[PDB]
């Protein structure tokens, strides 16, 4: 029912450096990630529950393909392989639960919500929350 | 010796081990080693006065120094340091470093001209990384 599809550009970021610190990312990498990941561009294709999400920066591009309610594999923000499940949390919000394939680490998740035609991306690592707001371009 | 010119890296040794000695975690080392795999360097030199720009797609650094005079730069892992370059021989500059802030391994770099190749060495405690540059 909500239409996530389109091209998006990041307008604002809260607590990204703190999220990377909670994931144990070294400052050498955080310094580049915070500079470069200051202006990601996102493309979404959506057909009902079926999604394609591509996030690109000069430093790193990721693409995921998933159906809401079906398991898939992706990476955490710090690049660790995880098994994921996206659920509708409400009519305008996808909540994605994540479990590491290998090893131990903080509990991670992401959410994507459409609110007043803005795309709110939240990432969790234990009790740390990062909020990135995307707008249409 | 004429360090001036444009240079491209042909080989690297022990960069992963150097970043480990600097306390960089494995996931970060894998990305950093890849990101640093082929820097392009521009040097301008006028006697003892040096300008060194090192560029990669993800990160560019520039330093200006005179041999024998203190300056401030960053370690490889991006920690602010106070530095001093000296001639170790006719074709070799040795740069001693001290952290401005916090504690960490003893670091230094050397740049040497040998058979018109540019040999960059980084030290962190007893670990040595060697990077060899050739003229572009
Ligand atoms: C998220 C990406 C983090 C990337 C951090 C690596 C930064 C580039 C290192 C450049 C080292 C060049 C050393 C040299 O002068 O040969
Ligand atoms: C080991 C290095 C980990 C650092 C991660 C870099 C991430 C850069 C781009 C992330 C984009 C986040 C977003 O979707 O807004």
């Amino acid at each position: 029912m909500p239409n996530f599809a389109g091209t998006w550009k990041m307008r604002s970021s809260e607590n990204f450096d703190e999220l990377l610190k909670a994931l144990g990312v070294n400052a050498m990498c955080r310094k580049v990630a915070v500079a470069a990941a200051s202006k990601p561009h996102v493309e979404i294709r959506q057909d009902g529950d079926q999604f394609y999400i591509k996030t690109s920066t000069t430093v790193r591009t990721t693409e995921i393909n998933f159906k809401v309610g079906e398991g898939f594999e992706e990476e955490t923000v710090d690049g660790r392989k995880c098994r994921s499940l996206a659920t509708w949390e409400n009519e305008n919000k996808i909540h994605c639960t994540q479990t590491l394939l290998e090893g131990d680490g903080p509990k991670t998740y992401w959410t994507r919500e459409l609110a007043n035609d803005e795309l709110i991306l939240t990432f969790g690592a234990d009790d740390v929350v990062c909020t990135r707001i995307y707008v249409r371009e």
